[PDB]
């Protein structure tokens, strides 16, 4: 019923802006899962940031990183949009702040050199994935190359329903111990760039941890939150979107209202 009638209001939304909307949500507490297109496949952007940050933290954990080792480049061309990174170039920085940056920030500097010098690249970043059982994603290009968003691209692309998993997994499963999981759960809620998209859809007494992501094509963007309602169990919600052309705007109001019916419908 309540999942019939939130499908006819994403239906209704893709095509009141002409683009496509997946979307996967779970009431971890009651079992309650909506999904709309939900094994489709949609650009990543910047929303793999998030689990890159996870990355690090398991490496943290099994002892082959120092979460305060030093991180020098000194000369290094960073990439368009290293706010944070940019700021430390003369000094360095941890690697658990390097890392949060590229979450909380989207810094694209601080996604590549982590991927240069401690995750292998893009094939480990996807390998990463497929060690707890996330067989949808996969990364294949650097920042910027892998913004594209090209309708019918496989590459750097995911699902709702395994990027809404993968999170589950990450940010309330055990893939990460208590410790270094309330660290990952942290670097979430401080996320600066999602104000407009999941948590515009929540009460703002409620706790939000959220990774977005905006390709700035083909109005590509997304964004994926563990949600923590007040006296009641954690809430996953997974959004992702693209438009018809290629110089279309992203729509934050899509996003966020998407995020507000895939809700209504778990609850
Ligand atoms: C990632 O997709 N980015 C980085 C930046 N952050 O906004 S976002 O977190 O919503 O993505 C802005 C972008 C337009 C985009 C990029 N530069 O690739
Ligand atoms: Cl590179």
């Amino acid at each position: 019923n309540k999942s019939d009638a939130a499908a006819k209001q994403i239906k209704k939304l893709e095509e009141d802006f002409d683009g496509r909307i997946g979307v996967f949500a779970i009431d971890t507490g009651s079992g309650n899962t909506f999904g709309y297109r939900s094994d489709e496949r949609f650009p990543l952007c910047s929303s793999f940031k998030g689990f890159l940050a996870a990355a690090v933290l398991e490496r943290v954990q099994q002892k082959k990183l120092d979460i305060n080792q030093k991180v020098k480049y000194e000369s290094r061309d960073l990439e368009y949009h290293s706010p944070i990174t940019t700021k430390y170039k003369g000094s360095g920085m941890t690697l658990g702040d390097m890392a949060s940056a590229a979450l909380q920030y989207s810094d694209n500097g601080a996604t590549n050199i982590i991927m240069e010098r401690f995750l292998g690249g893009p094939e480990g970043m996807t390998k990463f994935m497929r060690s707890i059982g996330d067989n949808e994603f996969r990364l294949d290009r650097w920042e910027l190359e892998l913004n594209t968003a090209i309708p019918g691209d496989k590459r750097d692309t995911s699902t709702p329903k395994a990027v809404a998993n993968s999170l589950n997994k990450l940010a309330l499963g055990n893939v990460l111990n208590a410790k270094v999981k309330a660290i990952y759960q942290n670097w979430l809620k401080g996320n600066t760039t999602g104000d407009a998209r999941i948590r515009a859809s929540v009460p703002a007494d409620w706790v939000v941890g959220d990774k977005t992501g905006s390709c700035g094509a083909y109005g590509t963007a997304n964004d994926y939150a563990v949600i923590w309602p007040k006296n009641r169990a954690p809430l996953i919600v997974s959004i992702y979107t693209t438009r018809k052309s290629k110089d279309d705007k992203h729509s934050d109001k899509t996003i966020a209202e998407a995020s507000r019916i895939a809700i209504q419908a778990i609850d």
